[PDB]
């Protein structure tokens, strides 16, 4: 699908939706950006340090969980179809909790299924956290699990096709993979939004850097 929203169109939203927002180029992260790795999980923005061998796969909110909500998939059926084609398109699926909370561990994914978007439009998941990750994991895709308390600093919001960056849990930082929306087809603008306020929702920093190629 089209990204549709140019580097500064998200900068724009981002400081109307109250942000520090700003641009910043593949060149001043060459060394910290990672091509993108085809045995890595696609996995949530989420900051911390967890039990994840899988390294350098893309970063969109909730894991594979992404997906479903901006395609307002909400049956553990249409969640396995998704499992399924994420492995089919070049990444390991994966959705994660942590030790604390459990399955209710994701952020993204607590805001959605106590519904803190229904009344940005999107349908409630129609399962629990913990038949979510069953059914991930019945269908091939791996469960992550974090440790430790969220200490996100900022968010990138990566446009830089097939390279993401990487969890940092002393210096952390939210990732959004924006590019990897496009990929599968994705409302881009939705999920970028949906990316916001999810952070917002969670009390996590409205800064953000832009990464363009």
């Amino acid at each position: 699908s089209h990204m549709s929203l140019t580097p500064d169109q998200i900068v724009a939203a981002l400081q109307e939706r109250g942000w520090q927002a700003e641009i910043v180029t593949e060149f001043s992260l060459l060394n910290e950006m990672v091509d993108v790795d085809p045995q890595g999980i696609l996995k949530c923005v989420d900051g911390r340090g967890s039990d994840n061998t899988q390294f350098c796969g893309p970063k969109m909110p909730g894991g594979i969980y992404a997906i479903a909500h901006n395609r307002g998939v909400t049956t553990l059926e249409g969640l396995k179809q998704i499992t399924k084609e994420v492995a089919s398109k070049g990444h390991v699926p994966s959705v994660h909790g942590d030790h604390s909370s459990d399955m209710l561990g994701c952020g993204f994914f607590k805001l959605w299924v106590t519904g803190r978007f229904d009344d940005m439009g999107y349908p409630r998941p129609q399962f629990d956290a913990d038949q979510g990750a069953k059914a991930v994991e019945n269908a091939g895709g791996v469960i992550e699990m974090h440790h430790g308390s969220h200490a996100e600093k900022v968010v990138y919001i990566n446009l830089v096709e097939n390279k993401t960056l990487e969890p940092d849990e002393d210096d952390q930082r939210f990732i959004v993979d924006g590019w990897a929306a496009g990929k599968f087809g994705l409302d881009v603008p939705k999920f970028l939004i949906a990316a916001a306020a999810t952070v917002e929702m969670l009390g996590g920093p409205k800064k953000a850097k832009i990464v363009i190629p």
